[PDB]
C-alpha cells in the first residue's frame, strides 16, 4: 500500500533544530519531486525548483542525492538492502541556486530562512571550530540579533540578559566550542557584547544577509566542487566547480577565478554509467549545444557521477521552466 518516510528539513519550527522534520506517506507511484513539492508547499515556498533530497548513512560521510524523477519506494528499497532504516537519514535541501539567489530569496522568506538555516548548520558543523575568532563572534552575534528580533540593541549590556544566554539557552547554539573554551567566561561576555554592538540595528533579513556576506569569504555555499577528469581520449585531471555564478567550470590556481566551460542552459542531455571495464569509476556525459564534442567526465565512483548528474539535471530544470528530466535512462 504505502510507507511512512521521515524527512529532515530546515524550516524553523520553535524547538530543537535537529528535530526539524516532516513525516510523509508514499506509494508505488510517489516520486522524489512529489515528496519535495508536498513539503515545500506546506511552508508556502515560491522557489520550489531549488530543492533537492539528499540521503546519507549516519555511519559514513557517503551522500546520495535522490533524482527528482526516481520513485521513493524504489530508491528506499535499494538502500534498505545495504543498511537498515535507522542508519539512513533523508534531508530536504536547497541544492540548485538561481543566478542571484540571495537577492531572489528575499522575496521568498520561507526559502531565505531555510537556506540560512541549512548553510548555518553546515557552518557550525564543518568550519566553526577552525575559523577566526572575529568571524565566530560576528556570525554568532548576528544569529542572536536575528533569533531575538524584538530585543533591545543594548540589551546584552545588562548582565542578566546575557546570563540567560549563558545559563538557560546555551552559547553553544551560536558559537563553536573551540571559542567558548579558548577564552574566559568574562572576556567572552565582553567580546560578545562589543561585537553585537555593530549589528544591533540590523533587522532579521539584514542579519541573515549580513551573515552570508561574512561567511562567504571563508566558506563557499554557492557552489559544489568535484575532483575528476575531462575528456574521451586524453583524459585530464581537474576539479569541476558547479554553481549559479559560474555554471560548469574548473579550478586552476587557488584564489583565481574558475574557468567557464558551459552554461546550464546549453545542456541538452545528461547520461551516466559504470566504467566500461575493470574499474570502480563512473562516467558522465553531457551533450552541450554550441559544442562539437560532448563533455565526458570520469569521476572516482558511480555514486559521485550520480550525485553530479542530479546537480546538473536540477540546474537544467531551473534555468528552464522545465519539469522534464534531462537525464537519459533505459526506457
Amino acid at each position: 500500500m504505502e510507507r511512512v518516510l521521515k524527512v529532515f528539513h530546515y524550516f524553523e519550527n520553535s524547538s530543537e533544530p535537529t528535530t526539524w522534520a516532516s513525516i510523509i506517506r508514499h506509494g508505488d507511484a510517489t516520486d522524489v519531486r512529489g515528496i519535495i513539492q508536498k513539503i515545500v508547499d506546506c511552508h508556502k515556498v515560491k522557489n520550489v525548483a531549488c530543492y533537492g533530497l539528499r540521503l546519507s548513512h549516519l555511519q559514513s560521510e557517503e551522500v546520495h542525492w535522490l533524482h527528482l524523477d526516481m520513485g521513493v519506494s524504489n530508491v528506499r528499497e535499494k538502500f534498505e538492502l545495504a543498511h537498515p532504516p535507522e542508519e539512513w537519514k533523508y534531508e530536504l535541501r536547497i541544492r540548485y541556486l538561481p543566478k542571484g539567489f540571495l537577492n531572489q530569496f528575499t522575496e521568498d522568506k520561507p526559502t531565505l530562512n531555510f537556506f540560512y538555516q541549512q548553510v548555518k548548520n553546515d557552518y557550525m558543523l564543518e568550519i566553526a571550530d577552525q575559523v577566526d575568532q572575529e568571524i565566530a563572534l560576528k556570525l554568532g552575534c548576528l544569529e542572536i540579533r536575528r533569533s531575538y528580533g524584538e530585543m533591545r540593541g543594548n540589551a546584552l549590556e545588562k548582565k542578566s540578559n546575557y546570563e540567560v544566554l549563558e545559563k538557560d539557552v546555551g552559547l553553544r547554539r551560536f558559537f563553536p566550542k573551540s571559542l567558548l573554551d579558548s577564552v574566559k567566561a568574562k572576556t567572552l561576555r565582553k567580546l560578545i557584547q562589543q561585537t553585537f554592538r555593530q549589528f544591533a540595528n540590523l533587522n532579521r533579513e539584514e542579519s541573515i544577509l549580513k551573515f552570508f556576506e561574512i561567511l562567504s569569504p571563508v566558506y563557499r555555499f554557492d557552489k559544489e566542487c568535484f575532483k575528476c577528469a575531462l575528456g574521451s581520449s586524453w583524459i585530464i585531471s581537474v576539479e569541476l566547480a558547479i554553481g549559479p555564478e559560474e555554471g560548469i567550470s574548473y579550478l586552476t590556481d587557488k584564489g583565481a577565478n574558475p574557468t567557464h566551460l558551459a552554461d546550464f542552459n546549453q545542456v541538452q542531455t545528461i547520461q551516466y554509467s559504470n566504467s566500461e571495464d575493470k574499474d570502480r569509476k563512473g562516467m558522465l556525459q553531457l551533450k552541450i549545444a554550441g559544442a562539437p564534442e560532448p563533455l565526458t567526465v570520469t569521476a572516482p565512483s558511480l555514486t559521485i557521477a550520480e550525485n553530479m548528474a542530479d546537480l546538473i539535471d536540477g540546474y537544467c530544470r531551473l534555468v528552464n521552466g522545465a519539469t522534464q528530466s534531462f537525464i537519459i535512462r533505459p526506457q
